[PDB]
This record gives C-alpha cells, sequence and structure tokens, in this order.
C-alpha cells in the first residue's frame, strides 16, 4: 500500500511517515518547504531504515502532481499541506484561501483523473469556531470559523463531502485534529518552522533553551480559569498513530469524521509550567493582547475514534514537553 | 470612472454593459465563451454606440488579469464570472469549485496588487439555502446550502468579508441576485446560452418558437399551491440598473449587501402560462423527476435596495416574457 503525503516534510506529515513506514506502507511525499526543510525527509529515513520517495514543489502545480500520480501507483493521499496559523491568517486570508483551497482542487482533479479515491484530510478543532459544548464530539455543529484559516478547514470539509455525493465511490476521512505537541522519542526529528514559530510549544521550547528570549501569552482576559487560552494538546506520535488506524481499519467507500485529541485541556500558562518542569528551570513569559482568530477553549471527546479506530491518546502533556525539549536540545536552531 | 466586468459577454453582464455605457461609464469585458458569444458584446457596442474594450481568457488566468489591470486604470470590477447551473454543479462539484473559488481568488490577488478596491460580487439568492423565513430580507441567516454552486457563492462572500477584515479601506458589494429573465427591449440581445439551457425561461423561449420539442418541468411534489418550484423572476433590465444605482451611490468603504428581487413569487407553471399568453398558444411541457440541488419556494424583500440605492425592479412578468420571447423570435438560434 502506497501512501501519497502531501506537505510531507511537515510537523505531523514528518511523524506520520515514521509510523507509516515502521508498518510496512509505502510513503511519497510533495512538498514547498515554505513551512520545513527538506533534512527533516533524511531525517524520517534515518529513523525508519526505510525510504520517503521525495518530491519538491507546490500541490497547486497541476503539472507536478500529474507527474506524482503518473510515475506511482497511489493507494491513499494524506493532504497536510496548508497554511496553518489562526492569526496570521486573519491578515493574509488571500495566501490562506488560495494556498489552502486551491491546493486541495488541483489534489482532487489529479486523484479523480487517476481513479485514486482515498483521501484522509488534515482538518482542524477550528472548524468548530467558539464550540456549542465542551467537550467536542463529531455530533457538535460546525462553523462559526473565527479566522479564514478555520474557514478554510470548514470550505475544504465541504468540497470534499461534495466530491463524495458526485461519485460515492470515495472514502473521505476528515480528521480534525486538536494541538499535536512534541517528538519522536529519538529526537532526531521534532516540530521544525521556519521564521518565528507561529504555534505556543515551539516557541516555549524555543524559550527554554535560551534561542528565543520570552515566551509571548496572547490574551489572559479569556473566560478560563486563568484567563489564557485552553486546548486540547495531543503528542505528535499519538496523532501519527492515528492516521496508521486510519488505513488499516477503514477499508470501504464514505465519509467518516474523527476528533483526535486527548480530552484533557490546558491553559497557556499550563503548558508554560509542564515545560518549566521537563526544564529544571523558569522559563521567562509576558502577558501580550489577544491574537486575532483566537478563541478561549476547545477539547476533544475522542470516543468514537477508540471504538472505530481502536485508537486512544495517551501520550501525557509531560511527555509532550520532555520530547519537545529533547529534540530541540539536541538541535537548538532545528534543522 | 472605468468598470472592469468579468464575465463581461454572459447573460446579465451584456445587459448591464449597455446601463453602464449608457450612464457614461467606460466598459472593459474579460470572458473566455464557456457560456456566451463574442457577439453579444458586438450588440451591446450596436445597442450604445459605445465601446467594450474585449480582452478573452479565463480569469483563473493570473498573466492575463495582470494585463488587464496594467494596461487600464479601473474604478470598479463587477464579476459575473461564473458557472452557474444548480443541478450541474451537484454532478460536478470541482469544475463549480474551480471555476468560481479559483477565478475570485486570482482577481482578488491582481485587484489588491493594483490597489483596485471596490468589487460588486454577484451573489445569489441560493446562499439562503432552504429560506428560513419569506420573504428573504437581508437579516434572513445564510447557510443551508443544497448544491455546490450555492455553496460556492456563500464562499465567495465570505472570502469578500475576509478581504475587508484585513483591509477595510475595500468597498465590497454583495447583491444576492435572484431570477433575472428577459432581454433589453430591441431584441438585439438576449439569453444565449451555450449548450441546452439550464435555466428555465431560455428553454421556454426555445419551445415557444419550436427550437425545442417540450419544457422539463422539474418536480411537482414541492411544498407549493402547484407543487412545482417558485421563484423571485426579476427583468435582467431592471437587475442591470440596479448595478448603476450601486456604483452611483456607493463610494465608502464598507461590506454592502444587498437582495435584488421584485417580491413576486411565480411557479413554473406559472411562467409557462405567461410565455402562453406572450406568444397566443400552448407550450408543451412535461412533468419530469425533481432537479438535484432545487429548493421549492424562494423570493425577495428588496425594500434595502429601494430605500438605500433608490432602486426597485418594476417590470412584471409579462415584460419579461415578452422580450424574452422578442429576442427568440428575431434570433431563434440565439448569436
Ligand atoms: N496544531 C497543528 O499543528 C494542526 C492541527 C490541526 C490541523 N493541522 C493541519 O495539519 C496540516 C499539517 O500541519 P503541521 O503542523 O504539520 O504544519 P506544517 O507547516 O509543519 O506542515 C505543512 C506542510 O505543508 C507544506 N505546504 C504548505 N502549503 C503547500 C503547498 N501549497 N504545496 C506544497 N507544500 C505545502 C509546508 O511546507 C509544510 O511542510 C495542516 O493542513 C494544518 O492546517 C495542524
Ligand atoms: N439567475 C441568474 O442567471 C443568476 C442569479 C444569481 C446570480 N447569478 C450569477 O451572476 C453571474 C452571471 O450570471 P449569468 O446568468 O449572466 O450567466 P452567464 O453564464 O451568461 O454569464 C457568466 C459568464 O462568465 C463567463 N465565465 C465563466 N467562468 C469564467 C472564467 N473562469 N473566466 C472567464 N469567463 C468566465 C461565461 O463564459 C459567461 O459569459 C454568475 O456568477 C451567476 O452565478 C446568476
Ligand atoms: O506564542 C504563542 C502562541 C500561541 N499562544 C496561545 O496558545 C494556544 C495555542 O495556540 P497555537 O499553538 O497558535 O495553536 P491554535 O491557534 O489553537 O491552532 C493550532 O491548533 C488548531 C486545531 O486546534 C490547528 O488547526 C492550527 O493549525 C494550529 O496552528 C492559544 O490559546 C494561543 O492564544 C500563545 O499564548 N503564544
Ligand atoms: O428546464 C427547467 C429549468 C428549471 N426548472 C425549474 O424552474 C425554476 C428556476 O430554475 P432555474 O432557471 O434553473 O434557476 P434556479 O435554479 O432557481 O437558479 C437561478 O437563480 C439563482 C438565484 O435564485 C441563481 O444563483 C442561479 O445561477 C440561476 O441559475 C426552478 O424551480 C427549477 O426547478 C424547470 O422546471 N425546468
Amino acid at each position: 500500500t502506497t501512501v501519497l503525503v502531501t506537505g510531507g516534510a511537515g510537523f505531523i506529515a514528518t511523524h506520520t511517515d515514521i509510523e507509516l513506514l515502521n508498518k510496512g506502507y509505502d510513503v511519497i511525499s510533495v512538498d514547498n518547504y515554505g513551512n520545513s526543510s527538506p533534512v527533516a525527509l533524511e531525517r524520517v529515513e534515518q529513523i525508519t531504515g526505510k525510504p520517503v520517495k521525495r518530491y519538491d514543489g507546490d500541490v497547486r502545480d497541476e503539472a507536478l502532481m500529474e507527474r506524482v500520480f503518473a510515475e506511482n501507483n497511489i493507494d491513499w493521499v494524506i493532504h497536510f499541506a496548508g497554511l496553518k496559523a489562526v492569526g496570521e491568517s486573519v491578515a493574509k486570508p488571500i495566501e490562506y484561501y488560495d494556498n489552502n483551497l486551491y491546493s486541495t482542487l488541483v489534489l482532487l482533479k489529479v486523484m479523480k483523473k487517476h481513479n485514486v479515491k482515498k483521501i484522509i484530510f488534515s482538518s482542524s478543532a477550528t472548524v468548530y469556531g467558539t464550540p456549542k459544548e465542551l467537550p467536542i464530539t463529531e455530533e457538535t455543529p460546525t462553523g462559526g470559523t473565527t479566522n479564514p484559516y478555520g474557514t478554510s478547514k470548514l470550505f475544504q470539509e465541504q468540497i470534499l463531502r461534495d466530491v463524495h455525493v458526485a461519485d460515492p465511490s470515495w472514502t473521505i476521512v476528515l480528521l480534525r485534529y486538536f494541538n499535536p505537541v512534541g517528538a519522536h522519542e529519538s529526537g532526531l526529528l521534532g516540530e521544525d518552522p521556519k521564521g518565528i514559530p507561529a504555534n505556543l510549544t515551539p516557541y516555549v521550547a524555543k524559550v527554554a533553551v535560551g534561542e528565543l528570549k520570552e515566551v509571548q501569552v496572547y490574551g489572559d482576559d479569556y473566560d478560563t480559569p486563568d484567563g489564557t487560552g485552553v486546548r486540547d494538546y495531543i503528542h505528535v506520535v499519538d496523532l501519527a498513530k492515528g492516521h496508521v488506524a486510519v488505513i488499516d481499519h477503514i477499508d470501504k467507500e464514505g465519509v467518516f469524521v474523527y476528533n483526535l485529541g486527548t480530552g484533557h485541556g490546558y491553559s497557556v500558562l499550563e503548558v508554560i509550567k509542564a515545560y518549566e518542569k521537563a526544564a529544571g528551570h523558569p522559563i521567562p513569559y509576558a502577558i501580550k493582547p489577544r491574537r486575532p482568530g483566537d478563541i478561549a477553549a476547545c477539547y476533544a471527546d475522542a470516543s468514537k475514534a477508540e471504538k472505530e479506530l481502536g485508537w486512544k491518546a495517551e501520550l501525557t502533556i509531560d511527555d509532550m514537553a520532555a520530547s519537545s525539549l529533547n529534540w530541540q536540545t539536541k538541535n537548538p536552531n532545528g534543522f
């Protein structure tokens, strides 16, 4: 079984690539390295002793995607390629919509043309907006999105649902990830965005090891116990394993929806404290204004994925922080 | 004042082009003639005695759109370019999403780059789905869309709203058209799609003049008085005049929303009867199964546009049918 992994050099993709290769799948990557390094795929190969067939370029490049499908016999696609910062999306809506919607559309066109009709889409807790109830289930209504990123994910979900209406031989798996953190136990791979990290934990990891000065806490006036945002952090290895469980268990047509989270919510301040415990020293932080697009609190009821896929994310916030720092200590400037 | 009219050779665009030119605006067209003829723009020029500067090609062609903006000093854009059949959209979602979303995204990118920040978007009563109340106002909730076409219009509305969040110097006018019908009084221009017409009235006009055999009535089991779909038909000339009223009256930043309809709903059977009255003979029809994506009934409360723009659509269903047949009798195979 061959899996095409778009954005295949990114944070969640590289961890997924490991888990797929360890389970004897063959893996192909396409990535434009806008938020990642080609060295990450070298590390996947190092960890697994298995090849990743690498293509360099943009998922919106129809000629490139045509080559990918013409040169390979692909069974499944996992579509990670996307821009993913809630705050940046509010400021750069067209960059987000172009990248995120048009990558999906070009990919679907090529997949249809080659009759490859099994996709896992990297969707997001952001599709629930300000959650109608907590914890969030797959029955919690979507919509009320607060930022173009989240809107783009909900749009993409609908586009995919409409592909299945028009051709019900498709298998569409909408995985709504919550907030992955951490690194493969080896410390040879981890989260390495380009520029200043937009996500909380890679920023915190850099402050812990002295590569950035001060954690910027975006808002302390949310309707949460300590005022800072609450999220369901999931170890990136657990999330990666979730993808293998889908491909292991779903071999029929249909639209399938799963929340992938732990069910444990942690505030920003609690995350910093988990890193302080892992580092053995204070990590400087400052209270800053709210970031546009952020909501107060979201976390998952992932019962459905446990029942249907046999999968649960049990690595802890301490496992996340420790594995993160292990990577960052060994690789303080990343790749 | 120069207006770029994308889809500028289409049904509603060509009527709008006339009304703009008669009011002393300068008009530029870009169209790929997927559902129209270049001859239509010759007829606009004939009617008005004014030029239409013509570009041939696709709004998704960034190099073409760059040329359009580099070669001309554009004040306003009216974005008509789109695929527009509810039923076809259910069967061809990716064609619809690609054409409709990516044309908009390429256009916005170029407009931003040239600091042209005034747009009228051709939106649709379909954004209301199955209407929460009748008649529909601009306060009627959107969503519940029943077909990828309608979904694509609601998506585009949100993309445009997000452009204004990111740069509130924009003027965004979302015009939700109901169902335009009819032809310029000259009969030298009218509705001329390529292929078998997907809309009701061009099909009915062709059956009336013997160019098609039988009106296909899609469903007679809707929750309406006679069982057939109910719509708010608006004379295409009134709708065209609505666009001039926007540009005449709105010269400030902001997001502005208008329903453009008559407030008079007519069933399919009533439309056929209006054409029979205009033709002076029966027009054969048959009851057929429902078309995917169609809803029972929608019509507009257009009070807001009357107050804010001084505009009302008062041409009648008889004016629509008669002007339609006048065009079709003079041009039985269109252009
Ligand atoms: N918290 C999370 O990190 C989280 C949660 C839910 C969903 N997601 C989604 O999961 C996916 C992956 O997230 P991640 O944390 O691994 O981010 P990431 O930035 O590390 O990975 C995405 C990758 O896609 C690549 N890419 C982006 N657009 C591309 C394009 N047009 N063509 C080719 N390559 C492109 C980037 O270069 C990068 O390697 C994204 O779609 C994201 O929205 C992430
Ligand atoms: N009842 C109606 O007809 C109605 C109601 C509400 C909204 N609308 C919207 O109004 C607009 C115009 O409707 P119309 O009835 O004039 O249809 P139309 O098909 O006559 O006009 C649209 C035009 O756009 C052109 N076009 C389509 N995609 C293009 C692309 N990518 N690049 C260049 N040109 C392209 C076509 O060739 C055509 O000339 C559409 O966006 C439609 O969705 C129509
Ligand atoms: O430097 C930072 C970064 C973040 N935060 C806060 O930390 C929390 C998590 O923020 P972040 O890591 O930016 O993640 P989210 O915005 O919750 O979004 C992530 O999680 C979503 C699913 O929940 C994914 O879809 C997104 O792609 C991914 O970026 C939020 O409360 C932020 O306000 C800070 O205080 N400082
Ligand atoms: O051959 C036909 C065509 C249509 N209908 C019916 O006639 C009505 C109008 O149909 P149609 O002309 O296809 O228009 P709509 O589907 O209502 O959509 C039009 O009106 C929308 C705004 O209401 C626009 O956004 C769309 O682009 C435009 O195609 C509907 O009840 C249809 O079921 C028939 O019975 N036979």
